[PDB]
């Protein structure tokens, strides 16, 4: 790929958070969410930020189950991260597998340390969108 020097690779789109265990009002609710390359960070309101996020967590170390069912086009990623007080399970649902392979993919790399700056980053990408492919019937 064509690529010279610029900043950090880094990710901004509020994906879908539902939080069922916890005050909630109106199902979801508008956030503000930043993929770092192996940290992870949120905020109620793009007010907050970049003054600090609700809770800041280290992606390298956390989980990451697949919960994709090709059978509707639906992409969602339960991200379970280990907190002093409790837990941190967050639920993201994608719209498209795209955003998915992308923002999973990412997680993947954090999760074992690599990095998206990685080239593995892409690698990750094609691998899916393919493999979902070959899940049909």
């Amino acid at each position: 790929g064509s690529s010279g020097s610029s900043g950090i690779p880094e990710l901004k789109d509020h994906l879908r958070i539902f939080r069922p265990r916890k005050l909630t009002l109106k199902g979801y609710r508008q956030h503000w969410v930043v993929f770092k390359e192996t940290t992870l960070s949120y905020y109620k309101s793009q007010d907050e930020a970049p003054g600090d996020p609700i809770q800041q967590l280290n992606l390298k170390g956390c989980e990451v189950v697949p919960d994709v069912n090709v059978s509707g086009q639906k992409f969602c990623i339960k991200l379970l991260v280990p907190s002093p007080e409790g837990m941190s399970e967050i639920y993201l649902r994608c719209q498209d597998e795209q955003q998915y392979a992308r923002w999973m993919a990412g997680c993947r790399l954090a999760s074992k340390g690599r990095t998206m700056a990685d080239s593995s980053y892409t690698s990750e990408v094609q691998a899916i969108l393919a493999f979902l492919s070959l899940q049909r019937t």
